[PDB]
This record gives structure tokens, sequence and C-alpha cells, in this order.
């Protein structure tokens, strides 16, 4: 039903309201980058983080979320966390931004799996003209 860990995060998700503190952002990021521990748990943490910054914006969060995008271990054979991970990347730039063009440009630089699919997704959600 609900893992003891999942429940703990739940209540914590409610308190995450103050997450708008360079303190929580400094702790979540490192844990969101998943330097080793399964990315599964990181996905949950990164989720709540957004629920908070869902109003504000920051390039830092993307930093941690980016490092993980490349750190994607064979564990990528899944099909669910990516849909959410990519969704959070689009919400951070809901108001569009030339940056989006810069980020994607980086992905194209480095050869990656069918990930190209996502590149086209976030690539569509931007300037209503795209050059």
């Amino acid at each position: 039903d609900t893992k003891i860990s999942s429940a703990a995060i739940l209540g914590l998700g409610i308190a995450f309201a103050g997450s708008k503190n360079d303190e929580v952002l400094g702790l979540l990021l490192p844990i969101a980058a998943s330097t080793d521990l399964p990315i599964e748990t990181a996905a949950m943490a990164s989720l709540a983080l957004a629920h908070v910054f869902v109003g504000t914006c920051n390039g830092d969060i993307t930093t941690s979320i980016m490092d993980n995008f490349l750190e994607r271990t064979a564990i990528e054979l899944k099909t669910d966390w990516v849909r959410f991970l990519a969704l959070a990347l689009g919400i951070l730039y809901m108001g569009q931004g030339e940056q989006v063009d810069d980020v994607l440009e980086t992905i194209s630089a480095i050869e990656h799996p069918m990930t190209s699919a996502i590149e086209v997704l976030v690539g569509s959600c931007a300037y209503t003209g795209t050059g």
C-alpha cells in the first residue's frame, strides 16, 4: 500500500512548503542528482520539490535534474519516470525562454538513445515560431 519511506515523504511533502529556502534546495539537489542511490527515490523527492517551486523558477534545480539525465543508468529500460522527469523540465520553462534552445542544443551535441523523442517534445513547447 504505502512503504514506510513513502509515508514519511508524504507528510514531508506538506512541510516542503518552506522548500523555498536555499537550504532545502541545497539538500534536495544533491539527493535529486542521485550520485548512486536508485533514481526511483530521487524521482519522488524531485516531484515534491516542484510542487513547491511550481510558482518560482531556478536554473539550479535543472542542474541536478540535468546531471541525472546523463547519468541515466541502464535502469532506463523503464517507462514512467522519464515521462515525469521530462515533464518537470518543461514546467520549469512554462514561460518559454531562449535557454530552452540552449539546453536542447546540448542534448543534440551528445549522442543519446531514442531520447530524441523527448527533444522534439520540449522542442515544440517554446517560441511560437522557432526561428
